[PDB]
C-alpha cells in the first residue's frame, strides 16, 4: 500500500501528460525565448527529499548564491478534463547564472503532490511517519519515472532532479542545463 | 496496492480539508444566499460508480426530467499552499425543484480525482481493467469517507453520493436534501 502511486498517476493524467508535450510550443509562442540562447526547453521538475518547500527559488535556501532568478512566465495553455471546466496552465521560466558566459534559461517545477506527503507527515503522523514519508518519495519517484518512460509523446520533455535540503539547486542545475542535448 | 488511497489522500490535503470548514462562511457572503430558505450547506460530492462526467450537471444524462438549474457561484476563497502559488476556490450552486413547493438551493461537485480512474481505464487497460476500476472506486469511497470522519472540522460539511449512471440525480438529490439537518 502506497499512497505514492496515486499520487504519481494523477500528476501524469491530471498535468503533465497533456503539458509536456505543448512545452516547447508554448516557449516558442514568445519572441524573447525565440531569440534566447541556452535555453533548455525541458521542464526539469524539481523533487526535494523532505517533501518541502515554502517560497519562490529565487534567493531561496536552495539558492545560497543568488544565482537563480525568476525571467517570466510562458504563455498559458487551455485545457477542458471534467468537458466542463477550463483551466489555464503557465510554467515558470527563471534564468541561471553561468560565471561570465551567456546564462542559461530553464524551466523549473516542483512536483506539487509531494506536498501531500509533508502535510499527511506533519498532520496525520500515525498514517505515515518521518521515515515512511522518506521511503514514498523513493516510491513517488520510481512510479513517476515508469508512467514517463511509457509516454512516447513525453519522451526528451522533462528531467526529473532529486535534491537534499542542503544542496546547492544552482549547481545542480547547471551540471543538469550543460549536459542537457541542447 | 491501491491507486485510490492517493487519489482520496490528495483529494482532502490539497483541497476538501480546508474548503469544506469554510464553505458555509463564504455562502453567507452573498445576500441572496443568506436571504434564501431550503438552502443546504454541505457539500455534496458526486461519485458516479463509472468514473466518468462530460458535462454541466443541469439537463445532463443525470438529469432526464430537467430539475436541476445552475444558480451562481459562491464567492471565492483564497489559499496558499506552496507558500508561493495563490488559488481561488470557489463552488457551483444548484436549484433542486421540488414540484410546486419553493425549491431548495444546494452546491454539489463531482469528485475530479475520479476522472484520473476513468483516464487511467481507457489509456493504461493493462494496468486499470473496467473490474478493477469499478472496485478502486469503492477503495476510494471508503477511503475518503475515513479521512474525513477523522476531521473534526470537517463534521456535517459534506455528504458523499454515490449512484449509477442509470440513476436520476434530481431524485437522488431531494431525498438527500430532505433528508438533512437544516
Amino acid at each position: 500500500k502506497n499512497v505514492a502511486d496515486g499520487l504519481a498517476w494523477s500528476y501524469y493524467f491530471g498535468y503533465l501528460k497533456f503539458v509536456l508535450p505543448e512545452l516547447e510550443k508554448q516557449i516558442e509562442k514568445t519572441s524573447k525565448f525565440r531569440s534566447k540562447e541556452k535555453f533548455v526547453k525541458k521542464m526539469f521538475i524539481l523533487i526535494p527529499s523532505n517533501c518541502f518547500w515554502d517560497d519562490k527559488i529565487p534567493g531561496s535556501d536552495y539558492d545560497p548564491q543568488n544565482r537563480i532568478t525568476f525571467e517570466g512566465n510562458t504563455e498559458p495553455l487551455e485545457k477542458t478534463r471534467g468537458g466542463v471546466f477550463l483551466r489555464h496552465y503557465k510554467h515558470s521560466v527563471y534564468e541561471i547564472k553561468d560565471g561570465e558566459n551567456e546564462p542559461w534559461f530553464c524551466i523549473m517545477e516542483y512536483a506539487t503532490p509531494l506536498l501531500t506527503l509533508y502535510d499527511m507527515s506533519v498532520a496525520q503522523p500515525g498514517e505515515l511517519s518521518r521515515e515512511e514519508r522518506d521511503a514514498q518519495v523513493v516510491v513517488f519517484l520510481r512510479k513517476l519515472q515508469d508512467i514517463l518512460e511509457g509516454d512516447r509523446a513525453c519522451q526528451g520533455k522533462y528531467e526529473l532532479v532529486t535534491f537534499s535540503p542542503d544542496r546547492d539547486l544552482a549547481d545542480v542545475m547547471l551540471r543538469k542545463l550543460k549536459d542537457s542535448e541542447l
